[PDB]
């Protein structure tokens, strides 16, 4: 089963916490404390690997400047300003599924929602929604094979998709400068740090980064959360009788079934983890999914506990690169679960089809039997 790689994570935590793959010459780390240090110890583990124009591949001070500016678009105040809009979009998705006793949580809910949400939060007119989805699908696409002929064909089509989306965002930015609104692009136009503003050359890639970093991740979080709730008899009912536990259930879902299993860093200075020496220039794969299942870090790490509070997981990362969109992912996932708990008195898993992507843990299909309340 590709939806159950936890037994392997456990084998690697106890027999090879610090693993070196001779075929790829890249390190692997699986224990919570070591995964946490690799992703946060910036002085020794770097994000620069010579995505390229974005802060995800930057180290301080270049990262610090951009991070300090774009963070003004994800403040708690701004999130509350947008909570109503996310609820409307979620209600509209579920409304399209009224009068059915079987739905596919992915294709009918968890996959569409993030793309719809980020377009309305970015200020993209809703009248381009279907051409916005195509570009966003192209952005997160992967080649079917690793041979030159297949990657070359895929790269050329995503390149043209990224260029058209870039030109599309450049037009939205230009329009918002004259008619500013209540959206991310408008906020970043007027966002300023002692006179320092994001350039057009920086805003456009950043808006592509929001689609690339937020769409599938949030989709997988919602699907994995609903799956884990229905995996434990009584949790669905328990959440509907104590709705204030939903945020804690969202965090537990990021710990239990991390949508982004692994994070990459490059060794910046010679150092050692757990006694294993690592040379400058080597790649380290930090397995967040395994860190969040570490029994040395969490009590009953193999069980889904919606009462765990506070949750010290690192599914959103840790350090200066801590997920910029975590406030939005948390709010979106909370609202999605509330909308399901209110529309359905009961849900039952019929069949699941997991996503077999390396750098993503989620489901491509999640067919359910539902009962409207
Ligand atoms: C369940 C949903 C999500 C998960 C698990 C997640 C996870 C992560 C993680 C682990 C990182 C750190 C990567 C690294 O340190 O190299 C990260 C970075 C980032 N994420 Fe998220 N993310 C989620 C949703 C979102 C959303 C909804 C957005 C935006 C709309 C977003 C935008 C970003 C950005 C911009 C960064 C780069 C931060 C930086 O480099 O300073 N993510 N995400």
């Amino acid at each position: 089963d590709p939806y159950d790689p936890f037994p392997w994570y456990e084998k690697m935590r106890k027999e090879s916490p610090v693993y070196y793959d001779e075929d790829s010459k890249v390190w692997s780390v699986f224990l919570y404390d070591d995964v946490k240090r690799v992703i946060s110890d910036k002085d020794f583990f770097s994000n620069q690997f010579p995505f390229a124009k974005t802060m995800v591949s930057m180290d301080p001070p270049k990262h610090t400047r951009i991070r300090s500016i774009v963070s003004k678009a994800f403040t708690p105040r701004i999130m509350k300003e947008w909570e109503p809009r996310i609820r409307v979009l979620t209600d509209e998705l579920l409304g399209k599924a009224r009068g059915r006793d079987e739905i596919d949580l992915v294709q009918d809910f968890s996959y569409p929602l993030p793309v719809m949400v980020i377009s309305e939060l970015l200020g993209v007119p809703s009248e381009h929604k279907e051409k916005f989805k195509e570009w966003s699908d192209l952005l997160v696409s992967l080649p079917k094979s690793a041979y030159e002929e297949d990657v070359m064909e895929w790269r050329t089509i995503r390149n043209k998709g990224e260029e058209d989306l870039s030109a599309f965002f450049e037009n939205v930015i230009e329009e918002k400068r004259r008619n500013l609104g209540d959206d991310i692009i408008s906020l970043l136009i007027q966002a300023e740090e002692d006179g320092d503003r994001l350039s057009p050359d920086e805003l456009v890639p950043f808006c592509n980064l929001l689609l690339l970093a937020g769409n599938e991740t949030t989709t997988n979080l919602i699907s994995n959360m609903v799956y884990s709730i229905l995996e434990k008899p009584g949790t669905f009912d328990e959440l509907a009788n104590q709705p204030d536990l939903i945020p804690q259930a969202v965090e537990e879902a990021v710990r239990f079934r991390a949508p982004a299993p692994m994070i990459v860093r490059f060794v910046q200075q010679d150092t050692a983890i757990r006694g294993v020496n690592l040379k400058k220039g080597e790649g380290v794969i930090a397995f967040l999914a395994s860190a969040n299942r570490d029994e040395a870090a969490f009590e009953r790490a193999h069980e889904f506990d919606i009462h765990r509070h506070p949750n010290r997981h690192i599914g959103f990362g840790h350090g200066i690169h801590f997920c910029l969109g975590a406030p939005l992912a948390r709010l979106e996932t909370k609202i999605a679960l509330e909308a399901l708990l209110k529309q359905y008195s009961a849900m039952e898993t019929i069949s699941t089809e997991p996503m077999a992507n390396s750098s993503m843990y989620g489901l491509k299909h999640f067919r359910l039997h539902v009962k409207e309340a």
